[PDB]
């Protein structure tokens, strides 16, 4: 698709056998979503950086369907104010911003 | 110009008469840059909202060019760990994500 930038770049996503909804967020370097329960393994990983930090799980090589397209990548799990699909898998989707 | 996304989508811009760096980020529904003297009107504004929020110096219709594309936008003024270029005036220069 080419999605213009009026509203927010919210799209479906399929992930660990749920249907989910995440922000394109071109800001963010890492894929960030709550709630779910991957399979396989992790290990914790510490981000942001502001106020703190916040402990997340990392799960490497995960299957996940973004707007269609079957991919492969990074999830980080854990709180966050709204699912944000990272650069790290928009790359893997061929995305890129053009004008 | 078509920005794939391994990097970061960091841009040169163009205001108030200074040379500045920016991130592209489609997160972001606001453009927020640090340390820049622009003239005329203003009216304060609370953004974020994680932890408090931060005040910033509302500037509207502000003429900013953005990798060289001369545009007019609202620039929200203070403190900000990076220099960004929200949805707002990616809009005004016609960027788009693409798959
Ligand atoms: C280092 C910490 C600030 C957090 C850390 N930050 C980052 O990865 C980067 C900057 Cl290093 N953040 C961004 O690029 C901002 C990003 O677009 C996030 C989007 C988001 C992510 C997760 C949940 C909810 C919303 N925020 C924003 O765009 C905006 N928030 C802001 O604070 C903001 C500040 C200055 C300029 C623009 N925006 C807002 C519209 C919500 C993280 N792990 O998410």
């Amino acid at each position: 698709p080419q999605i213009t930038l009026w509203q927010r770049p919210i799209v479906t996503i399929k992930i660990g056998g749920q249907l989910k909804e995440a922000l394109l967020n071109t800001g963010a370097d890492d894929t960030v979503l709550e709630e779910v329960n991957l399979p396989g393994r992790w290990k914790p990983k510490l981000i942001g950086g502001i106020g703190g930090f916040v402990k997340v799980r990392q799960y490497d090589q995960v299957p996940i369907e973004i707007c269609g397209h079957k991919v492969i990548g990074t999830v980080l799990v854990g709180p966050t104010p709204t699912n944000v699909i990272g650069r790290n898998l928009m790359t893997q989707i061929g995305c890129t911003l053009n004008f």
